């Protein structure tokens, strides 16, 4: 649901960010909003960060997402996931 002019989009994250991904393998400084998410999902899953059915996001105050009134993600939402993501970086 996300254009893909839009998912296109170079960015530069913020020092949380940056973290989180590089946790995961990331090594650039700057990247497209789809790798952005792609490495995002990639932590998410390796920290089984999520509800049993994996249609939630479920992080806790101990992980790296945490770091990043606590915002609940559902898989659907790309937009309000985007949104989140915005904050945490800067464009190119
Ligand atoms: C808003 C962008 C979303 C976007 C996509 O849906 O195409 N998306 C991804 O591209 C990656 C891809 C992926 C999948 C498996 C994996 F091992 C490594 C990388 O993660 C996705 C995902 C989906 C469900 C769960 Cl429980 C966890 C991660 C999913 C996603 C990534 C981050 C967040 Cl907050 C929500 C959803």
């Amino acid at each position: 649901q996300i254009p893909a002019s839009e998912q296109e989009t170079l960015v530069r994250p913020k020092p949380l960010l940056l973290k989180l991904l590089k946790s995961v393998g990331a090594q650039k400084d700057t990247y497209t909003m789809k790798e952005v998410l792609f490495y995002l999902g990639q932590y998410i899953m390796t920290k089984r960060l999520y509800d049993e059915k994996q249609q939630h996001i479920v992080y806790c105050s101990n992980d790296l997402l945490g770091d990043l009134g606590v915002p609940s993600f559902s898989v659907k939402e790309h937009r309000k996931i985007y949104t989140m993501i915005y904050r945490n970086l800067v464009v190119v």
